[PDB]
């Protein structure tokens, strides 16, 4: 299941949906009073959950006859909440926009609750701003694919997310692009983020010191770059930081022998899969220094170049096989890794985005590291397995679970607008 917590919330809402909304599906009239009654019922449930989250935050920071928070007993796979969530307020806002309580035949959905949770997380940080002594946002990180641009895409100059990233940098907020795309070379990132770095360079609104608060953490936690601008020349872009300056102690402790054996085992497994699944020859296995993956290809013939893709069932088969085999392999158990299905491909990366975000939290301010409660990672891959390379970011900070580049822009708009 994609998220036990969201599915749990969805199931709770089903009872008042059936009893107070479906019971009126054949109504001739009185549409509004029914809507307001449904709305109150849902709101009450979100208010209750809001209270369970506060209760869990208190439990988690102090440390029940069963040795767990109430909400953990209710939802065993639940992650950590680094901030409270104004769920009732967020429900009421989303209901006004989406008219959830006005439905009579379609229950509150997974995506409804996903939206409500994102809006609650945004609302929490908007509140901190208006607060004296506010626990304000200090780090916003983004996945690339599906989050900043279409899958496999680049950030072109007319991309509407760019003004919002510049506004984050302008407000003093640190911005990291934490992406599985893993290049030991600034040039490739400069091409894929070209529109963003040109707009940032062109900006006269932003001090250079703040422009340089833009970073890339590539390969999830393998390659760190920082935006630079030395006016001596018309030169700007990204410069790589040596890993000795930013690798976390736990990562420094890993054996490079275990790193290598992990990638070798994954590569061998991908080759085995490619033969067993009789994949088209145009499909490629790509081995990198800190990753290995399998990707689509292309062929001629129409008189037309056409993509050569893996089926959905093959991608699922491959990512499950990699994940399960590596969880049973001693060298990969001694380090960390992330396997994911990106939609059209499957990769195994050394490390993971929890390590990438945590690395940035310290890198940006070694003397007073950015806290999880001050961090927001935005991405699309939040399933626990499969479409999953953002999932571990929940270990390092708050998250926003988006579904498209358009959602990312909508949420940054609401985060940053004046209300
Ligand atoms: O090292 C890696 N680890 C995991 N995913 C990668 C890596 N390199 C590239 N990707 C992703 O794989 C796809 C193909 O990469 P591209 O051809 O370099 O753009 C894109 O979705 C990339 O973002
Ligand atoms: O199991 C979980 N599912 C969804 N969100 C979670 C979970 N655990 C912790 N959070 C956090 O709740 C906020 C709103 O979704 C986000 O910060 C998310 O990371
Ligand atoms: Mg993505
Ligand atoms: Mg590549």
């Amino acid at each position: 299941r994609k998220d036990e917590f969201i599915d749990w919330v969805k199931g709770l809402l089903a009872s008042p949906f059936v009893l107070h909304a479906v019971s009126h599906e054949g109504d001739y009239n009185d549409d509004l009073a029914t809507t307001q009654r449904v709305r109150s019922q849902y709101a009450d449930i979100f208010k209750d959950i809001e209270g369970l989250i506060k209760d869990k935050i208190e439990f988690d920071s102090r440390n029940n006859i069963l040795g767990q928070s109430r909400l953990n007993l209710l939802v065993p796979s639940i992650g950590t909440f680094f901030t409270e969530l104004p769920l009732e307020q967020a429900f009421l806002w989303e209901d006004s926009q989406r008219a959830i309580s006005a439905r009579r035949m379609v229950a509150p959905s997974f995506n409804d609750i996903r939206h409500i949770l994102n809006t609650a997380q945004i609302f929490h940080f908007k509140k901190q701003e208006n607060l004296h002594n506010g626990k304000v946002l200090r780090l916003v990180t983004f996945a690339g694919d599906v989050t900043l641009y279409e899958d496999g895409g680049s950030l072109v100059y007319t991309n509407p997310v760019i003004p919002y990233i510049l506004k984050l940098l302008r407000c003093g907020i640190n911005v990291g692009i934490v992406t599985a795309a893993g290049y030991d070379e600034a040039g490739t990132y400069e091409n894929r983020l070209k529109g963003l770095i040109v707009a940032l360079h062109d900006s006269t609104d932003i001090p250079v010191s703040q422009k340089q608060n833009l970073t890339i953490m590539g390969g999830e936690s393998s390659y760190l770059f920082r935006y630079y601008e030395d006016p001596e020349e018309d030169n700007f872009g990204f410069r790589q930081i040596d890993k000795e300056e930013w690798l976390l102690p736990r990562m420094k402790a890993w054996s490079l022998e275990d790193v290598e054996k992990t990638l070798d085992f994954a590569e061998r497994t991908l080759n085995r899969l490619r033969k067993r699944l009789n994949l088209p020859s145009e499909i490629s296995i790509i081995r990198k220094v800190r990753a290995v993956g399998i990707v689509p290809g292309e062929r001629y013939d129409s008189k037309r170049q056409v993509p050569v893709k893996l089926d959905r069932e093959q991608l699922e088969e491959i990512v499950l096989t990699l994940q399960n085999t590596l969880e049973s392999f001693a060298p990969s158990r001694r380090i960390q890794f992330s396997c994911f299905d990106g939609g059209s491909d499957v990769w195994c990366d050394i490390g993971g985005k929890d390590l990438g975000v945590r690395s940035l939290q310290q890198f940006y301010n070694p003397e007073s590291p950015i806290q999880p409660s001050e961090t927001l990672h935005v991405g699309d891959q939040f399933a626990p397995v499969g479409s999953a390379n953002d999932f571990k970011a929940r270990l390092a900070g708050c998250t926003l679970w988006i579904a498209s580049p358009q959602e990312t822009v909508n949420y940054l708009h609401r985060l940053l607008e004046t209300d």
